[PDB]
């Protein structure tokens, strides 16, 4: 049990400013465009950073040390219910977050400004590979980066590419990341259209021979696969709480249905009853997993194992509760015009965003026997 | 166990036609082109219907009874499974058997002949109804028609559409059907973009006040919703084959993936392992309740059961299968790019198409319990 | 996220006190006999209603209202986790509210003290009928109570029947209890014996014409089905709370088998690793259920559709668990000497204590209505 | 579909003196009786070999070369839906079979002598090892048989034992079979008590320096693990059959229950009409596998991959058949009295004998990749 009464008041005042903000901009017909533009306008993004927050660490770090994720969390989950989409705030929070980790204030200090004014970031996070084989080599007087960069989030326009790479260029290969601007020659993108997540384009980015300068790579006080490996826990909280946020919407739209219309309406089916109650009991699940692990970071007791066990569940479960909205909806609501249809794709496209299933049983598994030998 | 050693020598040699026909016309270029024009070639079509289909009554009634079921579920799944798509032609072939029922000789030659001769229907069926309460009815001198159809396939461009109707102008309420001449005055389509099965465009078709005149009603031997309804089983039986072969498609490619790709090889992994077995299950009884439902009526034989059974089994297995085909590809195969993100969605839209799985449930209860009383 | 760190020191320490006690008594070779004997010794009840509970009202109300229903989950589960079993505790607990709210403090008083003083109760509760129809008439200067009770927690041999029943004594069909002698002529009882929960053990109870004296009618604050109502909901989380227990007890055995044993060792088998994700995941989620539940009871905003929703899924999932413990332990485990057999057949019966899954629905699917129009 | 109609005049005939048999001496208070003396009566069993099967080789090899698998599918499918039991023909089908394989015509007619004398067994089949491990070495002048052999059904009581071993009494390890008298010295049998299938009684047996005499190893024309290995696919087809019947009496009993009984009735109710239409599409895809392996092998065309398939799906198919008639029982039903406990109990131990799921996977993966290359 995790819903309105059980927030502080301040949550639930960060909410009342979420839900404002976003009843204001996200009508049907507003999403409906810029699904279509796969992306937001300038004054709905420069808004979201000017949000009241209510003095909670959303987009910067209210303790000094960390940001505050449970209500990150509330702020991603909100959004992601009045829009039914896939939006492109949570992916802003990582990749700020990750920034701050790797580089030194001098460098993130033009940056985070630009967010702040805009409330766009001017650089896109290539970390992925297909299968880590990107290196910095040096040939005589210079340096050199190659290698591909896969599902790289706006990598086809971005204006700079932030890239994790082998650093080679040392005497006798580490970790490193580079801040790649796009006009570097031998940089190709190549765009990949998703069946869902339209927001949200991505691309395959190829880096043959391109000359890096030493004054791109980040100098942090973070350092090593072990801390960014950290902070992409971060992501899953993330995505978790979209896929939440988005099967609440498909939800909604059911039950609205299901009292409004009629088939002696369709909700005294005994097949849609237990459709319904199906879908609450994964919600109320869905919400648990995500709000605790979220709450356990804040405590500063974060367990791998929390946040393995939710992306494992949440995204299946979501995808499960939008699916079973479009059957309720019937044959119309498998018309792309229907939300719930985006939204059944957005969810299936979870599974794969921020490790998989499989790869969380692989995480997880050694940490649940660590857990049982401990006790 | 029901695969190619267990068919007749003409069964065979029907698949050998078919599949030389679909392997020819059906390569992945022009069906993502023919997926964009949401129809197929002139060429491709009239190709279908000259095909060599071994003296088996496909697009006709050999026996000069009935159609050859089991083999138009062998032609059906193999283009499916070549083709991974949903295609117009089992659409085409209820359509024809449906006309012939309900009008005279005279009546569905023309049809028939085009048919023949071009591989396309110049009519589109409309029956479905939002909730049946599409009317004639008599205003003075004339006869005029008011309702709304649902779903009609190619409703949008059809030069006609063949409309089921209570007719109320005799003397002291009848089913009926009506073919009417898309150009009379008075109908308004409304094209309904759906996630999937892009080549089978469907439309909401109003009638508001139209004349209709005295000799477009189809006077023939079958009559009365009773013939209509044992006649869309036909369709479930085609849906389902159709399913079947599209999560064929699927499969292949999962196990294409699987075999080629390494993560050694990607085959080799328990979880994918386990996967391809389950796979395997869900098409071995998908394969198993269509073709026994198809061989029933061959037989004579034909329970509404077995047709109630397999259409609330298959297509939500086709899904499935579908489904752990794209989380086998991985991240991508969520690119639109890939055949096996639109077979899913394919997939799922058959649990909508002729009858849901919650109207088998009702249909199939009371057949279980007469069932079991009977023995 | 609900475990050991996130409970108060207090809560704490009260699971220290009760591991103690269950350590001490409940030992495989103890527990074996107790099942065979249907019960525990008088000792090992004795010493419970003994515990030191830390200032918690579980067998008491500690604020003079209610109980600590989160204290008495916490027991509950403990109890249930050590044993692997179904105790006689949760029964205990629920009957003596369930007094004490329809029976005046002198009607109580000698069974709560008697409960005290030797950790047990001189009644059975018989409330559940076959399908309310159990009465109590008039038939001159006599009271009569004719009917049947069904699924009746030792009621083959309790003392005394506290017996639900319209009364229609009054003058122009009203609830009542009755406390009745089993010693009264017209009492059948007839043991079910049931494939598990061997230590719980039920009776069929039939009440032809019995004599009833005024005497034995309850004379309480509380009145009515809607009171009982609310009674047998905490009977749902104390039959959660068990569920979760056992299933806890089974997954402990999984694991310790997995580590210890070897087929190198069977944990590091991707089959066994996500089955064991699986179950840690399922596990989480009735945690989160039950202690969710209960806190809200502790904080007076207690929802009947929390109840509701827990109880729906928490007795199946807990089934699944132990289910896929016996898969791991492989063939021995299906041997009755495993407890991990028995806690499934416990878990099993879970589903039809305290309200079905489909009784589930019924109650929540217009709360879930209600939720989604109130906000 | 494969039910009645479908079936040979011949098939169908044996089917009616098998239900004739049955029908006769497995009444509910036989079975009850002969569950608690865990086996069948000498009468009994007889009249099983002395049945009239209408030609078909099910206890012996009609065509000279194999016996008649769809046949012996049909006789085990329809004792078990009969009797609602684990009974143990198909058990003695097995070992009449294997024994046939591997020992010479004068080593196993005095065994089938006895057989067809008396429907009796004087041997117990021993091969499962714990983890091959048990084996037979020379000390001197002797033989020496040591290792531990599991699930041997009737292990405890049986006259003689039939040990697969590693016989290493040769000059510079292979395999072979030993009929061993279970009076020779070193034979211990530990009973294993399982939570179902009363009627066949196993046992782990050690074999603690045994002298074997050389007269005992069998001397047959089938040699080696790889001939076991195809005996014992035979077996699961067996078992299978044995789920399938047994989960068809639930299914018979959750009909009879819902027709009859009122909760009007209960087979009006939404969530009922589901269960059952569940249930009968796992009951029709669990027969299709089971007959279409059976029938492969009866045409020569036996695939390896059929049986995997069918091993895997069914037992756990049959369990939640079985399962889902107790949940329409309701709380009765979880009682021992009644048989769907005891076929839920007994279906759920079908997931470990002759291989387990995980074991099926691990069989059928790389069969599913040949497949699919090889098309």
């Amino acid at each position: 049990n995790a819903m309105y009464d059980g927030l502080s008041r301040d949550e639930q005042r960060l909410l009342n400013h979420v839900r404002e903000y976003g009843e204001k901009y996200f009508t049907p017909a507003s999403i409906s465009k810029w699904r279509k533009d796969q992306g937001l306008p300038d004054e709905v993004v420069k808004a979201f950073v000017d949000l009241d927050f209510n003095g909670f660490g959303v987009i910067h770090r209210r303790n000094h040390r960390t940001y505050d994720l449970f209500a990150q969390v509330l702020v991603i989950e909100e959004l992601s219910r009045i829009s039914g989409a896939c939006l492109p705030f949570q992916n802003d929070l990582l990749q700020l977050q990750i920034l701050e980790a790797f580089a030194s204030s001098a460098q993130t200090s033009p940056f985070r400004t630009e967010y702040q004014d805009t409330g766009r970031l001017s650089y896109a996070l290539a970390i992925s590979e297909p299968e880590m084989r990107t290196h910095v080599t040096r040939e005589g007087d210079t340096l050199v980066m190659n290698g591909t960069k896969m599902f790289v989030n706006n990598g086809e326009y971005a204006p700079a590419l932030l890239v994790s790479a082998y650093d080679k260029t040392g005497d006798d290969p580490e970790f490193s990341f580079w801040m790649v601007p796009r006009s570097a020659a031998g940089i190709y993108a190549y765009p990949e259209q998703k069946i869902g997540q339209s927001m949200l384009p991505f691309a395959t980015v190829r880096f043959d021979n391109v000359e890096v300068k030493e004054s791109w790579r980040l100098k942090g006080s973070s350092k090593g696969f072990s801390q960014l490996y950290s902070l992409l826990e971060y992501g899953r909280v993330f995505t978790c709480a979209a896929a939440l946020g988005e099967a609440q919407a498909a939800m909604e739209d059911a039950v609205a249905w299901a009292r409004g219309r009629e088939a002696q309406r369709i909700a005294d089916l005994q097949q849609v009853q237990m459709k319904l109650t199906e879908m609450e009991v994964k919600l109320t699940n869905m919400r648990n997993l995500v709000y605790g692990a979220a709450r356990e970071y804040d405590r500063g007791e974060h367990k791998r194992l929390s946040v393995a066990l939710m992306k494992y569940y949440v995204p299946k479960a979501a995808t499960e509760v939008a699916s079973d909205a479009m059957q309720i909806l019937g044959g119309r609501g498998y018309i792309q015009e229907n939300r719930v249809s985006s939204i059944w794709q957005d969810c299936r496209g979870y599974q794969f965003a921020d490790g998989t299933d499989e790869v969380m049983v692989v995480i997880a598994a050694p940490l649940i026997l660590e857990q049982y030998k401990a006790s």
